[PDB]
């Protein structure tokens, strides 16, 4: 849950996995580490 509409800023590196934002490639990739590794099991993903 994010607040504040105005004042978004520049963040081309936004995690598409969860929807986070980052102002640096390294910062983003380093964060994706939480998603990269474990995948959805079962008949369907979601
Ligand atoms: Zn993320």
């Amino acid at each position: 849950g994010s607040s504040g509409s105005s004042g978004t800023g520049e963040k081309p590196f936004d995690c598409i996995d969860c929807g986070k934002a980052f102002s640096d490639h390294i910062g983003l990739n380093q964060h994706r580490r939480i998603h990269t590794g474990e995948k959805p099991s079962g008949p369907s993903s979601g």
